[PDB]
């Protein structure tokens, strides 16, 4: 999801790039692969003409592509009652999880389970999704968003009986 | 997101530019790139040939691109009854934060909380967002938009009693 660029150094007339996927340039600095996928993952090879019209040795660099994990999925206690604590949990792998608020709030732990005390800014109803990033720092495409609905504690009834009994 | 626009002086025959992506033109005054963002940020080259054939030594300038904050997220006091003020906030950073109203009206200040007093144009209902402005004078994603429902205060019921009592 990243790109792949390349540069050169040199102010030769020419340049030569070829790559993985038929990648080519005929420029320095030619234009970044935008979407960088295993597909582009290899060794690009530079070869560059000179002003008087003789040609260099190839020079070359290896490009890698680090995957991201596969999209986690979320668990939530969602039938929650305002003042209780709202628990949200992944089981998928990651070096640090993502946790994304409806209204934007973005919060990060360690855990695959996340705790939010009611006193936060993230104790907040609405649609919550999940993204992990692994040791590559690679980030996952976000989870399907699980709904959080907070409900709100109801008054009292007005209680009493019948009155004196014998 | 604003663009990178380069020009020239010389009536010259011949323009060569090159730049970072690619970036190829064979005129004076080039089509501005649009989309800046840091792919285009880098060295440009000029090189220019004359009437008579012969070329310039090159000249070169540097455009840097300054990035935008991430999205800002907002908080508001949203079950909010008529005359009460209207408080909303962020925390998000920023040198300068945008407030938007349902209507388009729009506002600003150094203050990550705005209070609306309602008097103003700006105390109304409905979906709020926010943007915010950094030292370079580059502005956020705008907010996922956070409602405020004002409610009216109700009509008073009718009271009293059985009548007089032994």
């Amino acid at each position: 999801g990243d790109g792949i660029a390349l540069t050169t150094t040199t102010n030769a007339n020419i340049y030569n790039w070829t790559g993985p996927n038929g990648f080519s340039s005929n420029s320095p600095n030619p234009t970044v692969i935008s979407p960088a996928s295993s597909a582009n993952a290899g060794t690009y090879t530079l070869v560059v003409q000179d002003f008087n019209g003789c040609t260099s040795p190839a020079a070359s660099t290896v490009v890698t592509v680090n995957a991201a994990p596969a999209q986690p999925s979320m668990t939530t206690n969602s039938p929650i009652c305002n003042g209780a604590d709202l628990v949200m949990s992944t089981s998928a792998a990651g070096n640090s999880y993502i946790w994304r608020a409806p209204n934007g709030a973005d919060t990060t732990t360690a855990s695959s389970t996340l705790t939010i005390v009611p006193t936060s800014s993230l104790y907040q109803s609405g649609n919550w999704t999940l993204s992990v990033v692994n040791a590559a720092g690679c980030v996952s495409p976000a989870s399907i968003a699980s709904a959080v609905e907070i409900n709100s504690i109801p008054s009292t009834a007005s209680a009493g009986n019948n009155g004196p009994v014998c």
